[PDB]
């Protein structure tokens, strides 16, 4: 995990003789108050504050702009953040580096033009095709006043968190292993997309690599024993629904354990590296893939044969095992790498685990009332979706974490011991149900607390045009318990459940539970905790992805300000539009 | 000024022994009713009624269709409008001519189908890709009724308004003085939009020249000791806001005066050209540069060195001088060539003087009540704009013009002496600040008279797409005047101001007074007397410049027919498809 | 350094400098390791290490500074190595790349991604291990992922254990590292245009689009006004000025006045207009690359100049109808010296001709020699030379010539004075001797301008090339609807008969300077003829530079996708990147304009 910064960039106006001195305690203090509101509110995933860099000086004159440009180039800016409380030049003070964000704030205050500098150079921008936000805030400011407004921190936290997303992908890897899963769409991997979209590299190792690190010692063995030990302590067995002739021994169950253990193990150490390799004389294995997502083909070759991957998935995406509370590893089963990228912008956004699941039923009421004769009320009360994926789920997706005695899935360093041990004891691990898998492993099954906000993400590959995200706020559900039991035995009550039902608009694809299922693109999500759609589409927006589908509410959609030159009305059309012009970041 | 004709094209059905000859007089009449109502209702920029030509006969085969295109083509045609009663043949009727607008106007008769050829006619122009309106009255009409019903009246003026405007910027220039002002983007002057967009070419001149024609005497002697003369009697000195040690002396500011009214006149001189200038031994510079709208960039190495463009710009855009009431010159601050030519639409749907504003400030009403303790009500009910030029606006827009009570903007045939009195008698001119301008020179400063409809108008360069253009209706507003007087002090009350709000509508970027001024494109709007929204939307349909941002009803919105096909529902991204795949006229 | 209130001035000497864009070397290897690796590690590290010492003892910045190179902090096996290095180029200014490898390499693991700059490939022609094979693999891959990379491929199988670089990976990695630096040198620079558009000359109307998404440079524009307001305000430096008014009165001779009776000036007048020219020097040096003297007057606004790497004076007409013009200016600004010493020339355009003045840009940046600015005036045939002068040319002049002469100025580097092995040159500046120097301003003198053409005076540049000295002659034009398109011309400057160059020059305009020019013809395309050659030339304006650079600029425009539709270039000397072939073979124009078109500017 690098640490991308956020460049600030203080403009005024060059004229001096007065006004220039006169601005440059408050210009430079706009930039402070933003570097700090940005390095105290948001953190890298792995917990440390984000860093930003102001430009050398105040911007009023080209060569200042050029300085601020050297010293940006070596500070590794991922973004930037022109502040300005007066006017200034424009094309002579803007930044043209055209492949990362830019967001210009514009003071809104009376004594000097902040706000027309701001859509002066915003003009500057759309002219020159190079997309840039534009944070103004709604009320008059007193020149001295120090705050950022309300208005004006969202806009700048928003754009933050999108723009570190951005700066956080680029030059990182997607780690295959095995390529395509059983004819899945997003598990025909396509490098054009990381490679256009995402500043990213492919990486690709066949199964067998896992079989080869096993047979020949390829692995941590101290750490083998003390993860052994861990997972007989903490990992409790679940219920065998194996019919008589395919129930495994408990030798023969106990050897597995050992398998997927050494598995989980192997995963991580193929997408990040393992110094121990180096010590043990894999000096090459050692170092990695340098994947920041990875993805596990499984089916049907490896898990026809050898214990499957719900294990290893499970706990990459859960963040701690015998080593202690850390950062998930990003990784997607059967390989969707459109789902895995999917996890991972959702992460990036929000330093938060990430649910992958298939998108299984759709339940209305006519049918829950039929097939259980309860009558749905709340926020289930107009139908919801059964997301539960063919074996593996975060463990923090069983949302046993708690803020104000609500469910929730934190970012690693605020998760609680007893937070921890809470998902180990509400979740157990079933026998992989051999007739999928004759090769065995053991899922993971659990359910999900309800009441608790997510989001639901797909990005799609469309042949001709490239990838779409889709966005489904929504809320997980309790069902009486009868109910949930029901459900679940009729369906797979091996695998993990969330029950979720998206908020409906009236708008779109989100008049009925039914149209978003309908209309969802593959048959997975990727399910955060927290209502991050708003974020979404600002990320959507930086890399030029477009937005098929969101319930998010038009008033919070933040996206450069050259999209409204495409369009106010059909904000939808404007999007493919500019996005279609303006093509990926790294064409 | 040129005077751009309509030719009107009578078309009937070609067979005779009975039904032609039964439709010759109903067929010209038609054409006849059009001319009339054309050259009695418009009007040339210059105040001269506008001219028609019909096709010289009825046209029923291609050979007088080939004729009457022979006639118009030497009679300077800038559109057309075909009318009939009856059906006719189409491809075999119809005009050609892909660099023009074309109106098809049926009359909704029933003994002879009339309607039908319209459509007809009309598919082949969708279909052969001519863009052509279509003007079909609401209600059937008797076969004699001579009328134009007020639908098709309507539509008939909206059309010929538009027509018109491209029509008069044809072949014309723009007249760069300076180029680039501090780094704004409209004044990095584009001359593929001109050439491509609008038929125009683009003429530069560095403001050296300025500087040459004073020292060598190049402008009228005569015209200057006149002007001199009318400008102490008329002309009131302002509040001088400098601090001590930058107040001019009163010899230096008297120089100062002498200087920017030799300013005004090289600038009409070099826009126009001027005989005089030829009689003084100055052939060449006598000529001018065909300029229908020019800018003067202005900042900064000019206004650091020599009295400022204030004066200049203010009389330029200004209904009349020291030489009698008069034709404004559009003309542009900063050389904002884009704002110039949204000026220059506006300009010649209306045949008004045009106020260049920056757009300064929102003020919200929370802000208002903040800073003032007075809470908004009425128009200003719901927020406001403050638009302010840096120095200089068109003295019409003081708003001291008047019909029925109410304060507008007129033609300058139009002018009575006393409301020319009055825009003098409320307008002083402070001398310039010279923390901005060292060189000196005098702004202009007034308040416009408040409840006056209103248009604001903003072109802007989208990369790789061109021009897009902003439309926003609505009124200016007077204050309390304790009001005003405090948030005037505060910005900067030596400009002069405008109090815009627009109107609000619950779709797009017109949802709240601070998405209107979020979504402005630049920092600067064109500000014309009237709701000329409509025609606006039919001017850029002509151009084929895409409407990113108006508030104008959708059942007002005339575009060329063929736009339907593109769709009906989405008319934003309908309108941008078609703007898309037509290009501009001189592609 | 910073401003005691806010916020910048020149640290200094000069404000804006010349950067010292970095080549990225990346050592690439296999990644195995039970032997294999460990046994190449050295010999591949030495590749690295020797292609460094090549740029490095070879190249020079326009400031006269040893190129730097940068080598991965490892040798790249695995992706993880990769990332490490682009970690690394990525601050330390690695303007391009190249890869260098005797074996076999995990292709897109150890590929570099940077999809906007160039990059190079050269594999050991070895064959213990596959070099070679990793090479064109790798290209594939570069072909397949859109991102052009050169292939340099030795003719000749080497020994392992030989570390010499062969005479033929040598050319290449130089064409290519000369090109790339080219690349990183004016990237993030500006273009200032003081004034703007000069007599309707298409090139000065300055297309922002073609800097930015080509070259990666701002575009900064000033009012000629300006020069104006420095000169009444004394925005320059007194003390300087003083200085340069007595070396130019020693060494600046005022030349025979060709003017109109009635419009020839009196001494008082010229001696004015000789201050007034020097000031102006010094006023477009100050605004290209800033001033601390200026800042120490008291100017800290104006200190800091436009950081333009190259600049033009659009001087016609308004200006030159009225000040004197900016012959004097322009001249020196492109010659080598001046009163504060020898020194780098600050590229600098006539008639701020902006395409002249990049392609002035591309030659010094290939080069590090001054530039000459040229009306291509006059095609000259041997029909028409012996009609007028009596005289049948012959050796290089024998197929007819152009006249080469811009229209008041041009570099005192120009004039040829300059010598190497007997034959004249121009030299980047720090190889100027003395002698050169004053043979230079000896060869040359300064007619008053001419009134009827210039009502404001000046002093034009006069003096004649020295023939025999191979250049290259080069014009960008702007094509509408594809973008920029370069043509190339090598050739000689001539020596024609001495009553033969007064005839023809007495005719034209004596008070200019002159270059003789024949570019060698080669039966193929516009290089038919002589004529031909300046039929086709797309512009009144070229870019003159000593040597023969066309193969370099070919790179230059292949990197920047900038299509060649005209140059005598041999075929055999065409080095693009690899991934042009598979736009075709036969048609190398066609397939370089399928290929500039497809991948499109650098920064679109
Ligand atoms: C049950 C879990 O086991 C290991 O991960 C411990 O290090 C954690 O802190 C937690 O107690
Ligand atoms: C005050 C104005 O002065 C001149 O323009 C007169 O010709 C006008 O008619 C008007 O009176
Ligand atoms: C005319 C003089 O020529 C050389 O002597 C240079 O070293 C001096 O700086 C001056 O340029
Ligand atoms: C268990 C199932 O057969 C799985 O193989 C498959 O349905 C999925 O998990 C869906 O992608
Ligand atoms: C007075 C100001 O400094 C002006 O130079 C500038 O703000 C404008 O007029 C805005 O375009
Ligand atoms: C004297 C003429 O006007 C010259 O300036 C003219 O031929 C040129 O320089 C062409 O660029
Ligand atoms: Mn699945
Ligand atoms: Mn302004
Ligand atoms: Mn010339």
């Amino acid at each position: 995990i690098q640490h991308p910064r956020i460049g600030i960039r203080p403009t005024i106006d060059g004229r001096r003789q007065g006004v220039r001195e006169s601005l440059e305690v408050q210009t430079m203090n706009m930039a402070k108050s933003v570097a700090d509101l940005i390095s105290s509110t948001l953190k890298y995933p792995d917990g440390e504050p984000v860093e930003c860099v102001i430009s050398p000086s105040t911007i009023g004159r080209v060569p200042e702009a050029a300085a601020s440009h050297e010293l940006f180039k070596k500070s590794n800016v991922c973004a930037t953040i022109t502040v300005t409380p007066c006017w200034c030049y424009g094309s002579e003070t803007m930044d043209m580096s055209p492949d990362i964000p830019h967001a210009i704030w514009g003071f809104n205050g009376t004594e000097r033009p902040g706000a027309v500098y701001l859509a002066a150079v915003l003009a500057s921008h759309a002219q020159k095709g190079i997309p840039a936000f534009g944070i103004y805030g709604r009320d008059v400011q007193e020149a001295s006043d120090t705050d950022i407004p309300e208005d004006v921190k969202e806009k700048l936290l928003r754009y933050a968190r999108a723009a570190l997303a951005t700066g956080l992908m680029r030059d990182t890897a997607y780690l295959s292993m095995g390529s395509v899963s059983m004819g899945i769409g997003g598990s025909i991997v396509n490098p054009d997309f990381f490679q256009e979209y995402l500043g990213m590299r492919n990486e690709s190792v066949d199964m067998t690599e896992f079989t080869r690190r096993m047979d020949r010692g390829i692995y941590d063995p101290e750490e083998f024993e003390r993860a052994l030990k861990w997972v007989k302590e903490n990992v409790k067995e679940g219920f065998d629904h194996n019919r008589e002739d395919l129930v495994l021994s408990r030798e023969e169950k106990d050897r597995q354990w050992e398998f997927v253990i050494k598995m989980f193990m192997i995963g991580r150490d193929l997408m990040v590296g393992n110094p121990r390799l180096a010590e043990l004389g894999f000096e090459e294995e050692a170092v990695g893939h340098h994947a920041l997502v990875a993805g596990f083909q499984g089916q049907r070759q490896w898990t026809d044969h050898f214990p499957n991957g719900d294990f290893m998935e499970t706990f990459l995406n859960t963040q701690f095992d015998w080593n202690g509370i850390r950062k998930p590893f990003v990784f997607a089963t059967e390989n969707d790498s459109l789902n895995g990228v999917s996890m991972l912008f959702n992460y990036l956004l929000t330093n938060t685990p990430q649910i992958f699941a298939d998108v299984r039923t759709y339940w209305s009421p006519e049918a829950v009332k039929r097939v259980t004769g309860h009558t749905l009320e709340g926020r289930a009360a107009a139908g919801f979706l059964h997301l539960i994926n063919s074996g593996s789920c975060t463990l923090d997706g069983t949302g046993q974490a708690t803020r104000d005695g609500k469910p929730i899935m934190k970012p690693f360093w605020e998760l609680e011991e007893s937070e921890v041990q809470a998902m180990l004891e509400n979740t157990d691990f079933p026998p992989a149900n051999r007739e999928y898998f004759r090769g065995g492993g053991f899922s993971t099954r659990f359910l999900t607390k309800g009441d608790m906000p997510v989001t639901m993400v797909r990005l799609n590959l469309l042949k001709g045009v490239g990838p779409v995200l889709q966005i489904a706020e929504g809320y997980t559900l309790e069902l009486p318990e009868d109910v949930h039991h029901t459900l679940d035995n009729r369906t797979d009550p091996g695998w993990p459940t969330t029950w979720f039902a998206p908020r409906l608009t009236g708008k779109g694809a989100f008049k009925s539970v039914y149209d978003v299922m309908n209309n969802w693109g593959a048959n997975h999500g990727a399910i955060t905790y927290g209502h991050i759609g708003a974020d979404l589409i600002t990320l959507a927006s930086m890399l030029r992805i477009p937005v098929n589908m969101h319930n998010v509410p038009e008033e919070d959609i933040f996206r450069p300000k050259n999209w409204s030159l495409f369009g106010t009305e059909d904000l939808e059309s404007a999007d493919y539009r500019a996005c279609q012009l303006l093509g990926p970041l790294h064409k």
